Order: C-alpha cells, then structure tokens, then sequence
C-alpha cells in the first residue's frame, strides 16, 4: 500500500506517534517519507545481512524476526512479514520500542539526515487531524 501524506498523518496520530517521546507528528511523517516513500511493502538489505521492513524501516537484527538475520533477537516478537501490512497497528508498536531504545529517532538514518532540525510542521499542512 502507498499511502498519501494525511492519510499515514491521521493513522500515526490515531496510534499515539504525536509528540511521542516528544517528538511531533511531522518527524514521524518526514522519517516515513524518506525511510519508505510512504509504501508499506518497503524493503532494503543492509550490508551485515540484515533487512529493513515497512513504513518505517525497522530493522530484522535486534526488532523484527525474517528468519535469515545472524544473531537476531526479535525485541519486537513479530516477524518481519508483519511489518509489510498494509495497517501500521504493529510497525508503530516496534517504533515505539525502538524510539524509547536511548537515541531517540537517530535509529532512522532518513530521519537523521533528511528530517532531523528541519521544518517538520511542513509534513502535516492540509491534514485534517
């Protein structure tokens, strides 16, 4: 599924993204524009034979188990499978570990580099919330 920028704004908002640890419905939408192209079935490989899944790019080394990453821990107990759905119920449950996990939104590199003390309101103009 591509989703419009509103349409993920409002499904974010719904599962408690808003401000969460602080940080404002724009960074989550920003990080998912540049992380995925708001397409939930976004899938990249990492050069230590990890995968990045999803709307937000969750990584199968410490978060999600795709049953081909050496020494993975699944801190989300899901499989990676689940975070290609075409709702973000369980993508925005495993962010919100990885958010929590001590840095913050640094854990998304599209957020770091493109979102990251940038005009993030931006993400969310003509969103009806």
């Amino acid at each position: 599924k591509v989703f419009g920028r509103c349409e993920l704004a409002a499904a974010m908002k719904r599962h408690g993204l808003d401000n969460y640890r602080g940080y404002s419905l724009g960074n989550w939408v920003c990080a998912a524009k540049f992380e995925s192209n708001f397409n939930t079935q976004a899938t990249n490989r990492n050069t230590d034979g990890s995968t990045d899944y999803g709307i937000l790019q969750i990584n199968s080394r410490w978060w999600c188990n795709d049953g081909r990453t050496p020494g993975s821990r699944n801190l989300c107990n899901i499989p990676c499978s689940a975070l290609l759905s075409s709702d973000i119920t369980a993508s925005v449950n495993c962010a919100k570990k990885i958010v929590s996990d001590g840095n913050g939104m640094n854990a998304w590199v599209a957020w770091r580099n493109r979102c990251k003390g940038t005009d993030v309101q931006a993400w969310i103009r003509g969103c009806r919330l």
